[PDB]
């Protein structure tokens, strides 16, 4: 799968808020543009003269994230943010001339991302009571991945001294997108594990950092509280759900030519952090099939 790469992949099984540190410095913000960033300016104007009722919002940035050495004790991830918005997002990431940016900054910086608003998402594998996956549908009619499927998640705006605040308001973010979007009482949900963070090469290489989320309900009563909002309750078409046993294999499904890079890569993170068992009990041939 050309189109997501795994950044991190977290060790025991996923980490808890509790042992991640970030630094929001503005070292890790994006480098202005060479010729200058009024030509972010110009594609912002342009879009409001079309579109007046568009409005700007901040961003986290990823700019690089480092894992202790295994096994050990003590915070176990540093993740360096910085800020963006999804107007410099608009004029660098989802811009024509993206891959011409990423030449430059691997020329200026010796880094791909340097000119690059890369905004940090969030996405979550939502696990059942009776072990099923979450996946919702995509309008047809929207600007990016139009008719795919995907799995909860956004891009959260903002609001260790400040870093922990942070990181709270990452865990926070993947639940209220649950609670908001598949309409699920926050007290359903389990506290967040990260499992990892994946980069979507379809939009320059931008990161999202992929959650697990436990809900206490099953798919049927899931179900149930995503339609009894109705239309208006939720930005997706439609919600479906694959046993947790069938994910093992979805990457040889025609399922996986319609899955968005984002939703790949909560699900390649789940398989090889929550899946793939260590022990003898769980990888005996009877529990762990061969092939
Ligand atoms: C746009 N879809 C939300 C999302 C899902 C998974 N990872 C990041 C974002």
């Amino acid at each position: 799968d050309p189109e997501v790469t795994l950044l991190l992949q977290c060790p025991g099984g996923g980490l808890p808020q509790e042992q991640i540190q970030a630094e929001l410095s503005p070292a890790h913000d994006r480098r202005p543009l060479p010729g200058g960033d009024e030509a972010i300016t110009a594609i912002w104007e342009t879009r409001l003269k079309a579109q007046p009722w568009l409005f700007d919002a901040p961003k986290f940035r990823l700019h690089s994230a480092t894992l202790a050495p295994i096994g050990s004790r003590g915070p176990q991830l540093l993740l360096r943010l910085g800020l963006t918005s999804y107007r410099d997002f608009l004029g660098t990431n989802w811009s024509s001339s993206a891959a011409w940016l990423r030449q430059q900054g691997a020329t200026d910086w010796g880094d791909t991302q340097a000119y690059l608003a890369d905004p940090l998402g969030v996405g979550a594998a939502l696990a059942t009571a009776d072990d099923f996956l979450v996946f919702l549908r995509r309008s047809r009619q929207v600007a990016e991945a139009p008719g795919l499927v995907d799995v909860p998640g956004g891009h959260p705006e903002p609001q260790d001294l400040a870093g922990q605040l942070v990181v709270h308001e990452l865990f926070s973010s993947v639940l209220q997108e649950i609670c908001d979007e598949v309409n699920l009482p926050l007290l359903t949900l389990s506290q967040p594990l990260l499992l990892g963070i994946a980069r979507n090469e379809t939009s320059a290489g931008r990161a999202s950092a992929e959650f697990y989320v436990q809900c206490s309900l099953t798919s049927e009563q899931v179900r149930k509280h995503y339609l009894s909002g109705g239309p208006e309750a939720h930005e997706s078409t439609g919600i479906f759900f694959v046993e947790t046993q069938n994910v093992r294999r979805l990457p040889e499904t025609e399922m996986w030519a319609e899955l968005c890079p984002s939703a790949k890569g909560a699900i390649i993170l789940y398989n090889r952090v929550q899946g793939s068992p260590t022990g003898a009990a769980l990888g005996s041939p009877a529990l762990l099939p061969p092939l």
